[PDB]
């Protein structure tokens, strides 16, 4: 049940309607590629919901209010004041993804200083960690460990909370390691594991109990904070009659810090925060202050502007609107439950993303032919809607041998910018892959025209086969 | 079949999501009179489609271009080149409905000093005079007469044009009324007769032939001038392949001026237009400007600030969007069609509004008892609509008597607010009337409790019987 | 002393450096009349003040947050709420000058009910009304008397409050009119007489105890309350602690009603205000309501977008900054006595506006020839500079006669848009017209070349003699 | 001679006046350290000139048309398209300075790869290195070099263009070090040497005469390329009839590539750009826009929104406007000629800063007790300004023995934020200083009460001795 919009639209990007013969004529211009096509000749940008979606009134109004005082900013202390209320945090960071890049290295530092951590043994857990947090943890010579749930990846087997902390696993991974090896745990709420999953307050209090055990800092990656907040209220029965706001603030008593991009939920198109807890963390806040400036080796200077500031000193309220949550979500579950009704089968689908098999939607094409970018191609033909392949295409080439890499799936990836489309636009997406899935056989493998040596999925262009 | 939105949202105005027994606690508190309801309250607000609906990204961006300088303002000459490019007029003046108030006593004056038009015969007509129009006539002691098709009112009777003026009835009637008694002769397009309806260039055409042979100065009410022009590409075969840009340059040469409140197909919340073609109309054009300087009996000053002006000179070329037109008018048809399709009639349905039967879906209640008010109250308590009453609550009692004025019908209007709602509040509107229509015995008539002397339908108080 | 601004720019409109040979031809262009000079070609336009200021980040910010609502709307509760909190009025209407044209023929017959009014009788008295305020007044049939005192346009004679209503003279007035047949008192703050000037609360207070004696309804004219009220904290004694809010509480405890132009003090570039204190007014609120509907003599609609009463919510307490206040009244006493030292003589200066002579300055050119038009195009020619003519040009010719009217004196108008120009435009100004008064004896005086019947100073055209 | 504004203030943002006694508890409170000041209770913050100016109308106004797509963004398009036209630049990368940390190592193994740079060799060469470009390229293992002329840092020896290269030198230096060696040449306009200082086209011209015969790569560092425009249309004879926009056409043609901040001249609070001329680049530009991805050694996405791209495409062309730029560095001169007539000396002072010397001013005050960090506390205590201390204080201790570090001189920075303060603000200034000067004898040294261990001038509190 796709749930009416708890808004009124107010200011409207116009979109081209264009013709079959004009799209056909567009991806052979993009060489098969719909990174390469102009914004304009799409008509539902599936590309990502990072930063991409709507703002309310009062945000967009907020950038007219800026303060761009290098320090002493009254709009760095309306977002510092936000963060206090919201989440009861002290100590704010504002970041232009909520600088991983800064508190890794300090964190990794500051045990190796106080408990002697040996950077030859660490290793750092999260329920699931982010790509951009694994690498930086990885390029700070420190490995990451996944403590997910069985249920987590198990599809067909329906869970509340398919995000949450393997505990059992965590506290073995501890003492396998050693606690003075490690330096932090990551708390992803929600979970970007299988499309998205949520993390219950029982799990994290359970995790945070550990954590504390063993004074191991905790950081709770947030930029999916108020859809984890209402999965807990819809799901977790001791908060049904909790506010949005009440079970952020709860839930954040378990974490001692806060890293977050603030392009999902927050609903801005850029920002980030880093924040600390209390005192008991003020020595890590300082040394993250110190190190946002001197993180090249020296002096460096820069930040959002005041009005980005005022923006997202409201949009971390707005972003936790009740009616807003239970929409966005729902209009998620029903474009998922719409596909799964004409037979389209996606490996994972959650709250971030589907990721459609494009494998099994069109058999006859060989992974190496690229199956899940010809259907990113032929969508585009039929329907003017562009999404982004997560197969052989992306994955490229192993680095030293210059072969193409084996890849588990072909898939395709569909997100959904926050409040930028409608029901109708849901449907039509549904009804485009009604459309293919009927002219699948009819789809051609694509072969490389030009091909760059790295990233080559940016701006690699092709041809059919 | 609802189009889907040929744009982004980009802005919303966030709207609460109220309980059963919230509304039903509100509409008592404000007596039963969905009028004095908070707009908060309010979920789906159908009161009026002027000045509600949503603008585009350059609409916006342009509100913050403004030169505010009281003549000569570059603000003013991008309206003015707006007009003169989509319209192609000359002269223009912009008005804070299209200054009705400013033309009509201009043109009565121009006609009698060069005709010698007899103030106590004149009349003037229209294929449809919109009420604030035919209010100024008379005021000016101007009579009235609306030459509109038999076709015009007649549902169950599909045409493509029912607001086309009856040509043979305006040529007989400037026969029997003397050519020189004739200030004027008002195209209202699209017609606001039987709930909107389109007017065809060919039948423009042939009005302006005949105004031309009478030498009858001719005045375009444009309030809606983009929708019919749409309604010509989709329905008078000779444009089908014209763009709605052409359509209108063409639609505009059988007019001597026109006359607009930008509040509807602009796309703005405020502004009008009051423009001239050529210098055939030049000494026209100083006439109201200079009226507009002292309509009071003495100099006032005032106008659109500058950014307002630069908004409206955007809005005339997006408020022409092809795309954005065919969505506009789907939608409108689409509730129409549902509401049909349940069982609720309505009296006259078109591209302005439609007006539900209240008499008919609530027979038990008698026509004094305000049953359109009553299915006002019950829409709002079941799914927080806002309608209004077009019925004897709006009519109000005889000045000379004290006595309910008889009406013809119980009607309850549905306006549609451009680019704010979508196909699933239209869903949602239609499931609440489904609703309406199955405890339709069990709503009651109402009686006031407040009653004002004038104009009661805006702040009466009233309660169940 | 011209004071530092107590703000930050933020947003700046480009103005083109002209030269003089382009600023020669332009004028030509323009038939020796500023009226007609385009907005880009003037680099320091003193035309007026109405609504060519800055607004604050908030105010602007303001705009994006509108509620369109017909009614309801939280936007206009905004606004009521501004006005309640700051002028303790519990009733408000939003206009778009404070309805003149509707609480004088609300007013009149309010009395003629009550008391008896004799219409071919009554009087309406104010300290000085404003030239629209006594048009209505006239129009409706009622005549006018200004009560100002002996001090008021005595130059040369320092007082500080010569706006102030003649105490005296008033009681006599009212009780040879006779107080049934005088409909209302208007106090204008600040004065318009001698360019401007402030009305002390002592004063208002005992006006206030003379109306309420006879029991007569009091309307604040407020177009410029807060710089009245920063006289009064300046020059009156009893208030030099008090902040402009506590004044502006106390001051408007002496009226009934406020009607006033948002177009001035309260920094926005369109709306108005037209207000009443409390429940012994609420028939008046409601009339007024009422009339404004049907004003026409049937209903019309229309009223300030949702985003421009937010910008007034604002702007009614930003224009009363306590430091803004002191800059901006700070700045035209700069102008003033910058001008007084290189003996430029005014006829009237206040803190409306300054009444530069030109006739004294160009004592050569015949009235007729009109010297203050002669002046303007001159200034402009040598700085850029528009200004408006108050003389021989803007009377007219005696419509009976069609004969030039007297005028007793040729002055030129200098008004000062807020927050626009530098105390470097000043200094700007008074060199421009040092440099005139130099070459004064080689001015030429005008004579038409096109000639409109009516309002001729806004298009008419003239060349030198 | 201060000129007037050639624009009429839009928008402002209001700063309060505070007491003597407000600011005296103000600067305790901070412990004597402006950096802990709230902007609110600074009255002329002239901490930085970067990000912290006024936009214009259509800047602003951009803000609200972007297109937030991830790829084939219209606003990036828009961006491209005005660097395209303006500096003749085909390809472009938005930054969010200049990403200096992007280019260098490009360039460096572009060398490495095609002429056999050595790494443990290579020498970069520039006019003069701004400190962020200079960190990184040492960070990258390059050894840098300044060809500054001998007149650059010579007062008291008025030059035209102090920021010239030193040709011969140079030449001698490529020579010298081994043009393969030599990875590339950055060409800073204007200059950072001696407070800012211009490079003449000729200069730019020879420059890359050498550069090319060497096959040497050119990037303009164009923080500042409007002002260098200014500098040689006012002071290069050739090019005194050339339009800004001309002059940075031409002076493009002497580069390979540009790298700007677009804080300073290009009038925005955030962005840069990362730009290259044409196809004997492209491989620059790909390797770039590559590493811009996998800078962190994985994929990393983000950047600016398109309403940030779309300002500064308008920014571009705004930042060059001639009126502007000739008002902008007339307020510098005006402020450095009033400190200089009142007897303030400066060690150095050009179009970026003013560095007033506080030694020299306060005599009394050792250098390890900061007597240009007590000359900051004095300038706000007395004016409410704040400035930042480039001296001892900032310098901070060795690292490696903990103890103060020897300092040149004890200087005190000034710099103006574009369109943001007035003459009368460099009014207060001057009046500000000559009071200090007046009390100089009494001013206090500072003793540290708090002091962080690196990167102390931000947060260090100390007390008066
Ligand atoms: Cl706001
Ligand atoms: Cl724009
Ligand atoms: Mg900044
Ligand atoms: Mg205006
Ligand atoms: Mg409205
Ligand atoms: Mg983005």
């Amino acid at each position: 049940k796709h749930l009416p919009e708890p808004f009124r639209i107010r200011v409207i990007e116009p979109v081209k309607r264009t013709t079959r013969a004009y799209r056909e004529e567009a991806i052979i211009k993009s060489g098969m590629n719909p990174f390469l096509l102009d914004s304009e000749d799409v008509f539902i940008d599936l590309l990502t919901d990072s930063g991409t979606g709507a703002v309310t009134q009062s945000m967009q109004a907020a950038m007219m209010r800026g303060d761009e005082a290098y320090s002493g900013s009254r709009s760095y202390y309306a977002l510092a004041e936000s963060v206090k209320n919201i989440f009861g945090y002290q100590y704010t960071i504002p970041t232009h993804r909520g600088a991983e890049q800064i508190y890794i290295p300090v964190l990794i530092k500051k045990r190796e200083q106080e408990k002697g951590l040996d950077r030859s043994k660490m290793v750092a857990f999260s329920n699931y960690f982010f790509d951009t947090t694994q690498g930086h943890s990885q390029i700070n010579g420190c490995t990451v460990r996944n403590v997910y749930i069985k249920e987590a990846f198990d599809t067909g087997v329906r869970y509340d909370f398919k995000g949450n902390f393997d505990l059992e696993g965590l506290e073995r991974g501890i003492e396998e390691v050693g606690p003075n090896n490690v330096p932090y745990i990551v708390a992803t709420i929600t979970s970007n594991s299988a499309g998205g999953q949520p993390v219950s307050l029982a799990n994290l209090k359970a995790m945070y109990s550990i954590a504390k055990k063993y004074d191991i800092p905790v950081v709770m990656d947030s930029a999916r904070f108020a859809e984890n907040a209402y999965f807990i209220k819809q799901r977790e029965a001791e908060y049904k009659d909790w506010t949005i706001e009440q079970i952020t603030r709860e839930t954040y008593k378990y974490a001692d810090m806060l890293a977050m991009s603030a392009k999902k939920d927050a609903m801005v198109p850029m920002g980030g925060l880093l924040c600390m807890k209390d005192d008991s963390f003020f020595d890590v806040y300082t040394e993250c202050r110190t190190l946002c400036v001197v993180q090249e080796g020296f002096p460096t200077y820069g930040g959002l502007e005041g009005g980005a500031m005022e923006r997202l000193a409201v949009g971390l309220y707005d972003g936790m609107n009740l009616d807003w949550l239970a929409y966005r979500i729902a209009q998620v579950q029903y474009l998922v439950d719409g596909l799964e009704e004409i037979g389209v089968v996606c490996q994972q689908a959650g709250g971030h993303a589907a990721f459609v098999d494009a494998g099994k939607l069109l058999p006859h094409i060989p992974a190496d032919q690229f199956p899940a970018q010809a259907l990113a191609c032929e969508l585009y033909k039929v329907a003017g809607i562009r999404a982004v392949e997560i197969g052989s295409f992306l994955l490229g080439r192993d680095p030293k041998t210059g072969k193409q890499l084996p890849c588990p799936a072909e898939l395709l990836r569909l997100t959904i910018p926050r409040a930028t489309y409608t029901q109708t636009h849901m449907d039509f997406i549904i009804e485009a892959f009604k459309h293919v899935k009927e002219n699948a056989a009819n789809i051609k493998g694509l072969t490389f025209t030009y091909e760059p040596k790295v990233l080559r999925h940016f701006t690699a262009k092709l041809k059919e086969v």
